[PDB]
């Protein structure tokens, strides 16, 4: 009778915790996004109600490993680090070292505590007992975030993050959390290895696959934010702004997406003002600057093969890469960004409108000054027309993938100006 009783007690405990996690995981299936502000408090109070029921189920009965685990899991339902969960789960894994779910929960608890190393030990440890989706997901997450004094180590961890996320996805391709995690792994890979647009496409495609297979992924504020950060870097500015805004709506107490949205709007306002005013430069000063241009400022060209480029006005450029062409103008202003990339400046090569130039893959100290001549080979031109929350931003830009493509005052740029190795 004691055995059946203990099993019945465990099943009741399991149910309580499963329902608590479904309450949280499904919150936006049963609540509107207008109620997003209430989610954390509702989840906190469900947890407390759940722990109370668990305690009534247990009474003074002996607490076996699975019961310790289930209570710690319940305590770990919120974003907050729980010292009680840590104690309970640390005991569970001593009483049952093969209990994978206790190791995964204990790793998540360590992660919330800010102890990434211990988290990683837990997820790795779990995988020495059984291959399982949650350990692979968590391991992917922790790997892209391990701190290391070595750049090569970090690149290996980023690559490993993708590997583990792919293993997680393959165990269950209908799990939207796995796709989201893979998205994040690709996102880090993209930024670690010189921004190969194929890899950003793989990130975007993973996030889209998350939302496709699992409605819950559309309510993941981190998915919206992370995708928006990618859109921002690739200059899909409207989509970035919508992404930050959607992430903010899904978690109104979370500052980051609101701060990101504010910063990008501030960047776009400053940029368009400075373009329209040509850096607040009077016609006299512009004519002076434009007259200081010469033949030698064309400088260098090789396409990594020898090429002679035709000097053409910015106004004559087509959208996309303009093959066979070079532009040469004067810098009328510059604009920096919290993240230090891209370096942005305004360029004029006539009485016509000023164009923005965004230079990616640049070191912090790199730049061009007001009055510099700049030549850009085969400029990649884009026209921007952004409409967000009743405000419009329109302007045209040249996206320069690396400062090593630029000629400043007739001089090519040294290899040290580029952030990733060449």
């Amino acid at each position: 009778d004691e055995e059946e009783e203990a099993k019945h007690v465990l099943q009741k405990l399991q149910g309580l915790v499963d329902r608590l996690y479904c309450f949280r995981d499904s919150y936006f299936e049963t609540h509107s996004v207008e109620d997003a502000g209430r989610k954390q408090q509702d989840v906190q109070e469900e947890m407390e109600k759940t722990l109370q029921q668990m305690e009534e189920v247990l009474g003074s009965a002996q607490v076996e490993a699975q019961a310790l685990m289930l209570k710690g899991k319940a305590l770990n339902v919120t974003p907050d680090y729980s010292p009680e969960a840590e104690v309970l789960l640390s005991k569970a894994v001593k009483l049952e070292p093969e209990l994978v779910e206790a190791w995964n929960q204990l790793g998540e608890v360590y992660w919330k505590k800010g102890d990434v190393t211990s988290a990683h030990t837990c997820f790795s440890g779990a995988l020495t007992h059984c291959k399982n989706k949650v350990s692979l997901q968590n391991l992917s997450m922790v790997l892209r975030q391990l701190q290391t004094d070595s750049g090569d180590e970090h690149s290996r961890h980023v690559m490993d993050s993708v590997r583990q996320a792919k293993l997680a996805v393959q165990m269950d391709v209908l799990d939207g959390r796995s796709w989201y995690i893979l998205g994040n792994a690709y996102l880090s890979l993209y930024f670690n290895t010189g921004q190969n647009p194929k890899i950003s496409q793989q990130a975007l495609s993973a996030y889209a696959q998350a939302e496709k297979v699992d409605r819950k992924a559309s309510s993941n504020p981190d998915l919206h934010l992370n995708r928006a950060t990618l859109h921002k870097y690739e200059e899909s500015y409207g989509e970035a702004l919508e992404g930050f805004s959607q992430a903010a709506a899904l978690d109104p107490a979370w500052p980051e997406p609101q701060q990101r949205e504010q910063q990008l709007l501030e960047f776009l306002s400053r940029l368009t003002s400075l373009l329209e005013s040509k850096g607040k430069t009077k016609p006299k000063k512009l004519q002076s600057m434009l007259g200081s241009l010469r033949p030698a400022h064309l400088g260098p060209y090789q396409s990594a093969q020898k090429m002679t480029l035709e000097l053409k006005p910015l106004s004559t450029l087509q959208p996309g890469v303009n093959s066979g062409t070079v532009v040469l103008g004067k810098v009328v202003f510059s604009l920096t960004t919290e993240e230090k990339v891209p370096f942005t400046f305004g360029l004029v090569d006539s009485d016509g409108p000023c164009y923005a130039v965004m230079v990616y893959n640049v070191v912090q100290s790199w730049g061009v000054l007001i009055g510099d001549s700049v030549a850009i080979p085969e400029p990649n031109l884009r026209h921007h027309q952004i409409r967000h929350k009743g405000k419009d931003y329109s302007f045209s830009s040249v996206r320069v993938e690396t400062p090593l493509l630029l000629v400043v005052n007739g001089k090519p740029q040294n290899s040290s100006s580029q952030a990733s190795a060449t």
